């Protein structure tokens, strides 16, 4: 009987339990994401502040429900406090030092696969509990530590929605796969997207498998109704047998330096 705990919205001042700094870890609709410190443990965390409305109350829900998945930024506590006489919801999540996915890169196929593979699990988890993330841009994929065995983790649930939408998550997955392999988006716009107008031009892509190209093409189908389901993405070999992919090298770092 493996029951994880429910969600507890603490009412004590958050300042009773953490020291809040002004280092800013991220920007978003609701203002800044602040680095804060657990007093008892002197460990570091990210703080997100929402105005308490029912939208806020819906993020926190989904995220919290989503949190017990290893590839999704984990919520550690949630408070309701007053701020300038306004109810707010404070989310305290795990702090992810490694910074944004791509930035790390700018410093191998197979390495690419592993990433896609982990991002897959994030979606797979979400989809199986009926949550569509929507906003799976690469800004929202952060690493736990600069240490190069760090884990890639998805964040930012400002646009999460219940599905009791998913096909558009797989789009992002395809765009992110794209940019991982060549170094730029498939779109160099509003009109080229609706059409499904994009190349695998060379010598950037000349070395890349038709196995891989197919897959991307299936993720970037203009028509949602048969873009690939996450369940199939994860079953597809490139991702499925992750480590037996050829360690064939790619220019992605160079290009994202150049660009
Ligand atoms: O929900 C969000 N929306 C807006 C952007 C954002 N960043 C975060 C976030 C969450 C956890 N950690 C970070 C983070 C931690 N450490 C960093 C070090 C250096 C650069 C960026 C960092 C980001 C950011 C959450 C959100």
């Amino acid at each position: 009987f493996h029951v994880k705990s429910g969600l507890q919205i603490k009412k004590n001042a958050i300042i009773d339990d953490y020291k809040v700094t002004s280092q800013v870890l991220g920007l978003g609709i609701n203002g800044k994401v602040l680095q804060i410190f657990n007093k008892r443990t002197q460990e570091k965390f990210a703080l997100k502040m929402l105005q308490d409305c029912p939208k806020a109350r819906r993020e926190v829900e989904l995220h919290w429900r989503a949190s017990q998945c290893p590839h999704i930024v984990r919520i550690v506590d949630v408070y309701e406090n007053l701020y300038a006489g306004r109810k707010c919801l404070l989310i305290v999540m795990e702090c992810l030092d490694g910074g944004e996915l791509f930035s790390r890169i700018q410093d191998t196929e197979r390495e690419a696969s592993e990433i896609m593979k982990s991002i897959g699990e994030a979606i797979q988890y979400l989809h199986s509990i009926n949550i569509a993330h929507r906003d799976v841009k690469p800004e929202n994929l952060l690493y736990t530590s600069k240490r190069p065995n760090a884990i890639l983790k998805l964040t930012d649930f400002g646009f999460a929605k219940e599905t009791t939408d998913k096909s558009c998550d797989m789009w992002s997955l395809g765009v992110i796969m794209y940019i991982l392999l060549c170094g730029y988006p498939p779109f160099y716009m509003k009109t080229r997207i609706r059409m499904g107008q994009y190349e695998f031009p060379n010598p950037e892509w000349s070395e890349v498998s038709e196995e891989v190209k197919m897959l991307i093409r299936n993720l970037l189908k203009t028509e949602p109704t048969q873009r690939m389901t996450i369940t199939e993405f994860m079953n597809h070999p490139w991702i499925m047998q992750s480590t037996k992919v050829p360690q064939t090298p790619l220019h992605t770092s160079r290009v994202l330096k150049e660009d």
